[PDB]
């Protein structure tokens, strides 16, 4: 019942992570990193509150959480940035506009993906409900392996899909449009995956992940 | 309008399918794969040019899409011909590799395991020959965001192929909840193809095709 469309969205709403203040006393990169580390703590809490997540094997939970974290941080960036073109509201005291991304090399490229991708969610007029579901789906779909308890993950993923389908339906739009809007939302996930990979490759070319693994062993 | 109709579209995409590519071999594994990709890229341009309306986008957008997608489209094609043989990757008619052979070159084993995992997830869903044709089209049309944010034309094209996929799934005869689930299941896979595409690109750029593609793209432009 807790996975029923209306209940599942309300459950996902309450599970939303709190505002994260980095509290600043290389640096842009220090701030971004200090934030990710803080956000990852709350992301674990969040996933635990998704009905049925905790009941997957700890193997799968860790597996999903290790491969999605970047996407899920990005999806959350996009969503709070959605109403302000040219900017990226990372946190309540860390708003960066595109050009501030020229400082650090390779980052301007990524900012432009996030901004482009945000722009597209603004064009589709992404709804608060739809976003709640999409984010859940990013986590549940983040790794293929734990799917090829697998029974359980498949059923969970279908659950959130149905909820998204349900959300779109009470939109009152025709059935052709319902399918199109489902398809348009899901194709954007390819682009969030994309920006996630760019940020990861870049993150590793730098001179959080270990801190995450610590949290994961703690989990 | 009508040439983009669900039925005509799928048949058109069918005929547009690239020919078999014989690599014809007289570091080496990576030499083969690279010579193959280069050959495949030629035919991929032809293939896109046969997708109704592709040619009637601005040249700028055609080039944007082709440069962004070529790896995913090549991988999508790999997965599809490999789909019935677990543990293997039929790259071409004279280049079948199995998981283990991926240990030779470093970094490649990780990629093979994504490709093989993704292929298994398409074998479990029982991907249909026409579902595949539509999906591949969508990978190209969805490969770049920028040309969408002629943009009118790309959106229309992208809706067309989607409708075709929905249509294909519909005559599947399954219920409506299942039709949605299967649309959703196919599309979430695209994230994983994107993903493997990115790992291959990164790995390719670390090595000592892309320039040869830009040459092809300039010739497509002239
Ligand atoms: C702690 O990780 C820091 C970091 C290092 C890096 O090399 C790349 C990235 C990094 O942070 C990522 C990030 C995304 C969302 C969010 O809420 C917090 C952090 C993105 C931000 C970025 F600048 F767009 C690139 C990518
Ligand atoms: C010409 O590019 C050669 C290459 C270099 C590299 O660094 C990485 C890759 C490469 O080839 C890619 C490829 C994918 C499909 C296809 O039909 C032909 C080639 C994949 C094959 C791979 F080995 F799985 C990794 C990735």
């Amino acid at each position: 019942d807790a996975l029923s469309p209306e209940q599942l969205v309300l459950t996902l709403l309450e599970a939303e992570p709190p505002h994260v203040l980095i509290s600043r006393p290389a640096s842009m990169m220090m701030s971004l990193t200090k934030l990710a580390d803080k956000e990852l703590v709350h992301m674990i809490s969040w996933a635990k509150k998704i009905p049925g997540f905790v009941e997957l094997s700890l193997f799968d939970q860790v597996r999903l959480l290790e491969s999605c974290w970047m996407e899920v941080l990005m999806m959350g960036l996009m969503w709070r940035s959605i109403d302000h073109p040219g900017k990226l509201i990372f946190a309540p005291d860390l708003v960066l506009d595109r050009d501030e991304g020229k400082c650090v090399e390779g980052i301007l490229e990524i900012f432009d993906m996030l901004l482009a991708t945000t722009s597209r969610f603004r064009e589709l007029k992404l709804q608060h409900k739809e976003y709640l579901c999409v984010k859940a789906m990013i986590l549940l779909n983040s790794s293929m392996y734990p799917l090829v308890s697998s029974r359980k993950l498949a059923h969970l993923l279908n659950a959130v899909t149905d909820a998204l389908v349900w959300v779109i339906a009470k939109s009152g739009i025709s059935s052709q449009q319902q399918s199109m809007r489902l398809a348009n939302l899901l194709m954007l996930l390819s682009h969030v995956r994309h920006a996630s990979n760019k940020g990861m490759e870049h993150l590793l070319n730098m001179k959080v992940y270990d801190l995450l693994l610590e949290m994961l062993n703690a989990h």
